[PDB]
């Protein structure tokens, strides 16, 4: 293909694909009842990621929608991607802070409404409101970051000092990483057009990579803990 | 806006908004796991409200629809609301009544079906198809309804005289609170064009404020009950 | 109507119809809260179909997608129906075969991908693709079947050799049947075009009947083991 960015999105397929692969044979060898459900969850991220990359690579995840006086391409395909891993992640977090079921509830429904209104501000034709649909979306975003924060540090005490000093470490990738989104959206395509196109996916691609694949290894890893 | 409905748009957007907000901090400082789910329901319901009744206002959540030989102005976006937020709202009054796994699966099953008819029929180019369409939708109703009435009544006995018969003005209001939107469906633009769009959006308001912050407040209170 | 297939549709959309409502009357003098879910389950099932089969009888459940230099007709309302019925179908055999809260969650996560990479095959506007998210929808059903195939058998045995050989022909019947849907959309018009869009109809609603009515039944039944 000719558009610039189909070399992040055929790089985003093929490691996705890779990544889902390793989470299944993992995954093999696997009998205990919750080792079990952290496994479908960290391998039906990056399969969900695979499809949906392949679907911007080959064309179908792509729309044009017009805004500030111009037919703008916008991958409305990742919205559906994390529409369904978003919620997963957060689920793979709150299994482990070992979180109640209110709590889980809050955080997913706070995620549907954190994409949902990402999707309609990446949809929307009037170029102002977009800008208010990412507010909203980026103050649905706090509150989650918000509730995590204090569920991974309200877990990192109960253990030692090097395991406690260390739940850390994943509290704080994990809050970091979903920041980037937002300005991402921002300075992109999406957003404002500070960033060109093919630097958007590229950005987009290494936090997705990061976040589904890269972080899965971490996640399920640090299980003792 | 000119059309003349954004003032209902604008309220109904204002209040909701103001429903979600009094409700994140009323939810500060439960620490009990259950009166945590009730508290992410009753605050996520007005959340979603208010994004698709910004939508609606913002021109987003319209869509033109010809039908009868006409290009029907049909605002999609309270489909996606009621689509979340319904389900949410039986699942609070199942908690309630301490219903069983199952008849939570019977309700939010049939309340999709009920909410997907809705929105078929709502979107459907035949003018005589649609009041198929929205009998079907009120069939699924009777039946959510139905169970539901049994559910409160189940329950309402269980408890004293003062109580049970109070469980029984929460059974009540939900029921013709409910029953009231297909016949504003039916007299309104999507159904028959009996009462003009404006009303009908001002119908639906009231209908929604009421639902959703008003009960809000009276299920989240009566909890001793 | 005209259509050829219409016939196949009224008979379809009869049959859920009559299906789900002998399980809306067998259910009752269910109080047992496990025969409850199963019922909800037996009884949503049909009752989703018959919605989605009316969609297509009365020409909105269907779409023309252009590929292949033809205008086709694709039914996209199989896909809606075909995304909320089968987790419900998996949820139905999981639970009786007590599998763990992780494998139900593999399996469902497993479906939402095959399906939901069947209807992106199903509007792929380049014709080779298709093939592409064909194989990538079977992979996820392979997957699906293999997970089932080894929930049976795992459950098979720990009866006796009269029930325990029997619980296998619940397993065999419910591969077999789901394999042929691969084999019907690549022959049929959504696939390769060899079988004609009536007979892919009819196929597709002689598989439907017999895996939500039929089945349902059979499935229902055949408790005691
Ligand atoms: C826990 C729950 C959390 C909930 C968070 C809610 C927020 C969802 C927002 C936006 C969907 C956008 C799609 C928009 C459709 O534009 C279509 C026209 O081109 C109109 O469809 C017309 C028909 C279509 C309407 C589709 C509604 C689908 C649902
Ligand atoms: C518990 C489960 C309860 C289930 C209840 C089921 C009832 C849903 C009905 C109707 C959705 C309407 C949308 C319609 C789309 O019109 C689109 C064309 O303009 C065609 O989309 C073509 C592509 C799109 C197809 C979308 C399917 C989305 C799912
Ligand atoms: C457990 C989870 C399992 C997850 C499995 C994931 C796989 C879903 C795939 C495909 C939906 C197709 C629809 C496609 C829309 O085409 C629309 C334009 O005509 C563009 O919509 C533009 C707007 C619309 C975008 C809709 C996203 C809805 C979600
Ligand atoms: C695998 C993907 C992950 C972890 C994605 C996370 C995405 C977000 C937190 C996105 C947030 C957005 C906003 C806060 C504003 C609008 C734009 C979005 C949708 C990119
Ligand atoms: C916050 C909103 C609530 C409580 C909405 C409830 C909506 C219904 C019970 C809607 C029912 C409908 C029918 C029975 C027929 C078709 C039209 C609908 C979707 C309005
Ligand atoms: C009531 C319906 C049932 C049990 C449907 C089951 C459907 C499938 C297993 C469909 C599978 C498909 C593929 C594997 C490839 C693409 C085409 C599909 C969606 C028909
Ligand atoms: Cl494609
Ligand atoms: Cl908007
Ligand atoms: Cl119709």
């Amino acid at each position: 293909t000719g558009r610039p960015e189909w070399i992040w999105l055929a790089l985003g397929t093929a490691l996705m694909g890779l990544g889902t692969l390793y989470f299944l044979v993992k995954g093999m060898g696997v009998s205990d009842p919750d080792a079990k459900k952290f496994y479908a969850i960290t391998t039906l991220v990056p399969a969900i990621a695979f499809t949906m990359y392949l679907s911007m690579l080959l064309g179908y995840g792509l729309t044009m929608v017009p805004f500030g006086g111009e037919q703008n391409p916008i991958y409305w395909a990742r919205y559906a991607d994390w529409l369904f891993t978003t919620p997963l992640l957060l689920l793979g977090l709150a299994l482990l802070v070992d979180a109640d079921q209110g709590t889980i509830l809050a955080l997913v429904g706070a995620d549907g409404i954190m994409i949902g209104t990402g999707l309609v501000g990446a949809l929307t034709k009037v170029y102002s409101y977009r800008f208010v649909w990412w507010a909203i979306s980026t103050a649905a975003m706090l509150y989650i970051l918000y509730v995590l924060f204090f569920g991974f540090t309200s877990k990192a005490e109960s253990m030692r000092p090097e395991v406690a000093s260390t739940c850390k470490v994943l509290r704080n990738v994990t809050v970091v990483l979903w920041s980037a989104y937002p300005v991402v959206w921002l300075i992109g395509s999406e957003g404002a057009g500070i960033v060109p196109l093919n630097i958007e996916t590229l950005l987009f691609m290494v936090l997705d990579v990061s976040a589904k694949v890269g972080l899965g290894l971490i996640l399920l890893r640090s299980r003792a803990i």
